[PDB]
């Protein structure tokens, strides 16, 4: 019954992190980073279809109210 679509962990960038290196994922505060791989402290996030590393200390758990109706 029903079909809920999910994937990775939805996190919000608490602060805008700009990396000069194409290795670290570049995003701004508020952006929605989809975490999938967590290696140590720094986890690998994604955006739409991007990939890179970022400070896990610069991301929060996308908290959304239990929308109902």
């Amino acid at each position: 019954g029903s079909s809920g679509s999910s994937g990775g962990e939805e996190y919000i960038a608490l602060y805008p992190y700009s990396s000069v290196e194409p290795g670290d994922l570049t995003f701004t505060e508020g952006e929605e980073i989809l975490v999938t791989q967590k290696d140590g402290e720094w986890w690998t996030g994604s955006i739409g279809d991007r990939s890179g590393i970022f400070p896990s200390n610069y991301v929060k758990p996308k908290d959304s109210g239990p929308s109902s109706g």
